[PDB]
C-alpha cells in the first residue's frame, strides 16, 4: 500500500558529463555535440565567488584556460561564450554520445530526474520536483554544480535544470539550460533565503487519483466546486491555485477513474477543511505532492524510452 | 547535503552501465527482459512458460521440450542467435553467437536482509525507471512492476563494477514483489509457480532507522532526541517488542561515522528511538516522514549528507 518515485533512466545523460576546471575550481559540464555547458562561476576564484564582475572576469579567460576532461581525457577548447549564468565552451570534438535532446525551462510542480555528479562523473540519479518557490529538494555536494535535471519523452532527453547552489535550509537553486535562474536567486555568495514554500495542488490531485485506481477512494465525496472558489479556497490553506493548464493534464486520470476534475477538488477541499480523521491514503498520513500527473500514468502504465 | 530537513529522498545508482545490457527474450507469446553480459543471456526460466504453464510448471519437463529456435532475443532492433541454453535453478542462460561490446566490469552477489540496491524497470528490454529497494528481512521487497518486468535486475555500483544482485519474478498477492540473485535462487521461502503466496511476517530494518535519525540530525531535526541512555541488550528488548530486527555489536560498528558526525553516542540514538517505538510521533513528522523510515542504510546516509 505505497506508491513510489521513479527516476528516468540516466544512461543518456551519463554519456553527456564532462568536468570542467579553471585554477583549482573543478565542476560539472554538459557535452551535447561540439558545446559544453557549465556554471559560469567555474571562472571564479573562492574570494571572486563573494562579489563577482563575470564580465570582467570573462574578459580575462581565454580558451587555453579552460580544462575540460571527458574522464582523464582532456577536450581542448576552441571559443567560450557566456549566456545568462551559463558558460559555453565549444570544442573540437563532438560528443559520438549526444542523445536527441530539448532545452525546457518547466513550471513549478513539475518534476523531473537529477543525475548528481562529481568530478564529471555520474554518481547517483533521484527524482524530484521544483517547488513553488523555485527551489529543489535532494542530494547535492560540494563539486556538484553542472549537475542537470531532465526528462525523457520517447528517445528525447529534455534538460531543464543545472545545480548551482544551496541555500541556508539545505534545499538547492540553480538554473535552465539557457542560465537563467529559476526563482530570485543570485549565483554569488550572498545571503538568500528561499521563501515561503506553497503545497502543489495539482500533484496532489494526481496522487488522490492514483490512490482510486489502486482501489483507496474513501475521500471521494457528493460534492463539486468551481475552479475560482476552490483557487480561493486553497490558497487559505497554503496549497498552489490550479491554472487551466493543471486541468488539462489531470484529463487522462479523471477519465481513467470517471472522477471528474472539479469533483476531486471537493474532495480535497474537504480534506482541508476536515483533515484525515486518523485515516490513510496510500498507505500515508500525509498528502504526497511531488507526483505530476504524467508521473501517475508513466508509472502505472509502464512507459519506456 | 541531502536537502535539508524537510525530507529524505531514495538515490540509486546511474543506470547507464546497466541499461547497455537488457534485452528482450521471448517464448511463445511469454515475452520479459533478459541481461546480457558477454555472449550469455540471463532471464527468468518462467520465459518458457505459456500463461497455462505457469499456473504449475514442471521447469525440467518444458525445458527438454524446448531447442534454442524457440528463444528469440532481441537488443533493440538487432536479433541475437541462440546457440546454447542452460537452466541454473530459477534463471535461463542463453548462449549467444554475439559478445555484449558494453559488458560492464561485474560481479553477482547475495544480498542480505537489510540491505539497499537500485531497480531499472524495464519493459520488452527497455529501460523504463530506476529506484532504490531494501531487501526486507521477509525476503520480499517494496517495488514497482507491471506485467513484462521480470527479468529487470537489481545492483549496486562500486567503482567501475556493477554487482548484480537482483533479477526480478513475480508479485505476492499483497502487492511486494519476490524474485531471485543471479544464480536463480529465491529470496526467501517463495517459488516460481504462480500460485498465491505469502511471506512471512516483516520486521522493520533497526540499523537503518537509526541511520535515518543521523540524517535528520545531520539536516537540522533533533525533536525525538531524549537523554536517557540504554544498553545495547535492552534497546534490543524493546525493539523485538515492536518486531525490530535486534541490533548487533557490528550493526553499532558501522554506525560508527555518523555518530562520530553527528556527537551522538549510537546507544543514545537507541535510546531515542526506545522512546519514539513506545511513546510515537504525536503526530510530528521526521524529515518529512510521519513514519520511521528503515529503507536508508548508514552507507546510503554518508552517500547523501558527506560524500
Ligand atoms: C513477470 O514479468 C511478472 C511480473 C509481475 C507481474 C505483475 N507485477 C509483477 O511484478 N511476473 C509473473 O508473471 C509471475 C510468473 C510466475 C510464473 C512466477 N506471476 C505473478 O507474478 O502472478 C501475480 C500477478 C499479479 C498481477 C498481475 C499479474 C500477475
Ligand atoms: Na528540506
Amino acid at each position: 500500500s505505497g506508491f513510489r518515485k521513479m527516476a528516468f533512466p540516466s544512461g543518456k545523460v551519463e554519456g553527456c558529463m564532462v568536468q570542467v576546471t579553471c585554477g583549482t575550481t573543478t565542476l560539472n559540464g554538459l557535452w551535447l555535440d561540439d558545446v559544453v555547458y557549465c556554471p559560469r562561476h567555474v571562472i571564479c576564484t573562492s574570494e571572486d565567488m563573494l562579489n563577482p564582475n563575470y564580465e570582467d572576469l570573462l574578459i580575462r579567460k581565454s580558451n587555453h584556460n579552460f580544462l575540460v576532461q571527458a574522464g582523464n581525457v582532456q577536450l581542448r577548447v576552441i571559443g567560450h561564450s557566456m549566456q545568462n549564468c551559463v558558460l559555453k565552451l565549444k570544442v573540437d570534438t563532438a560528443n559520438p554520445k549526444t542523445p536527441k535532446y530539448k532545452f525546457v525551462r518547466i513550471q513549478p510542480g513539475q518534476t523531473f530526474s537529477v543525475l548528481a555528479c562529481y568530478n564529471g562523473s555520474p554518481s547517483g540519479v533521484y527524482q524530484c520536483a521544483m517547488r513553488p518557490n523555485f527551489t529543489i529538494k535532494g542530494s547535492f555536494l560540494n563539486g556538484s554544480c553542472g549537475s542537470v535535471g531532465f526528462n525523457i519523452d520517447y528517445d528525447c532527453v529534455s534538460f531543464c535544470y543545472m545545480h548551482h547552489m544551496e541555500l541556508p535550509t539545505g534545499v538547492h537553486a540553480g538554473t535552465d539550460l539557457e542560465g537563467n535562474f529559476y526563482g530570485p536567486f543570485v549565483d554569488r555568495q550572498t545571503a538568500q533565503a528561499a521563501g515561503t514554500d506553497t503545497t502543489i495542488t495539482v500533484n496532489v490531485l494526481a496522487w488522490l487519483y492514483a490512490a482510486v485506481i489502486n482501489g483507496d477512494r474513501w475521500f471521494l465525496n457528493r460534492f463539486t466546486t468551481t475552479l475560482n472558489d476552490f483557487n480561493l479556497v486553497a490558497m487559505k490553506y497554503n496549497y498552489e491555485p490550479l491554472t487551466q493548464d493543471h486541468v488539462d493534464i489531470l484529463g487522462p486520470l479523471s477519465a481513467q477513474t470517471g472522477i471528474a476534475v472539479l469533483d476531486m477538488c471537493a474532495s480535497l477541499k474537504e480534506l482541508l477543511q476536515n483533515g484525515m480523521n486518523g485515516r490513510t491514503i496510500l498507505g500515508s498520513a500525509l498528502l504526497e505532492d511531488e507526483f505530476t500527473p504524467f508521473d501517475v500514468v508513466r508509472q502505472c502504465s509502464g512507459v519506456t524510452f
